């Protein structure tokens, strides 16, 4: 399908606070995907841009090289700054949706979704996670109709 | 073969001056390869790491979503820093040989290769070259047992 629009019916955020959601995100556990592959200990970090989108740096470290690599990309929201959709862009052929589709009211935890159901992130301000709020990720995500087998544990501190 | 040394039978740089190779790179040539693929106006600039690697900044646009990019990577030598025999690693599953396998004295046009003869770069300090340095480097690959058919000639201001 295509790699700009929302994986039809999940439940992008529509009362979107994009200030709120800036700065440093911990990956918990992502469907894994040729872009990340090898890495743990993942961080997102967005800024906001002058021109209305965003950056985006991803980092992570890669245990076999022994090394941190980082990857710096844009985000333009689709429609409306309330609305949570947008499209992501980094170097080379990676390139397409962004969703924001569950969020706590405090934007603690997010689950994030790719342009269809193979792509898929818990995130967290922290780099742990409670066991409730585990559940409660994988129950949102099961119910909008993700394969849950396809999240890997990410390693990070304490986990 | 062995992602980490040169490619079979390949003669690096062995007289290398790393401080005179820092700096902007135009890409003119490339083979085709997914970590570039899309993208015109290619540069790679270079920089002196505390550790005695390199940081590596690839940017390039692609026209058909109509946006630069930019890949942060790093790079060390395989073993003395005056052989130009090198690994770069970038986020994700983009690691590797970087080789210099013909240099000119003034350090202004390089020829790279990676850990084997599918990947073979013609660099510039310049966004053009002469037909006559084009020839020659053309004829270095051919020595060295690359098939030059296989460059894409990038798009660059002037070409
Ligand atoms: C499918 C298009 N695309 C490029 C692979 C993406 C889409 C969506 C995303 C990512 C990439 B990403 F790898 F940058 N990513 C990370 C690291 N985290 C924590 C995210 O929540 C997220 C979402
Ligand atoms: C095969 C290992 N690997 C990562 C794909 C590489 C090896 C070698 C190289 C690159 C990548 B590269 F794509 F960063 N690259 C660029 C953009 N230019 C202009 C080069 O001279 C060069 C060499």
């Amino acid at each position: 399908k295509s790699s700009s629009t929302p994986p039809r019916g999940v439940t992008v955020v529509n009362n979107f606070d994009c200030k709120r959601y800036l700065g440093t995100w911990y990956e918990i556990a992502r469907f894994d995907h040729r872009f990340e592959r090898g890495l743990e200990k993942v961080t997102a970090t967005y800024s906001l841009r002058d021109d209305g989108g965003l950056n985006v740096i991803n980092k992570g470290y890669n245990p076999d090289r022994g090394m941190w690599q980082q990857s710096e990309g844009k985000a333009y929201f689709t429609g409306a700054p309330t609305r949570a959709a947008l499209k992501v862009s980094f170097f080379g052929p990676f390139y397409g949706g962004y969703n924001v589709i569950a969020l706590d009211r405090e934007y603690r935890h997010a689950l994030v979704c790719g342009p269809d159901r193979d792509y898929l992130w818990i995130n967290s301000r922290t780099p742990t996670i409670s066991d409730e709020v585990k559940q409660e990720m994988l129950a949102v995500a099961t119910r909008e109709g993700f394969d849950v087998s396809k999240f890997i544990w990410v390693q990070q501190p304490g986990s």
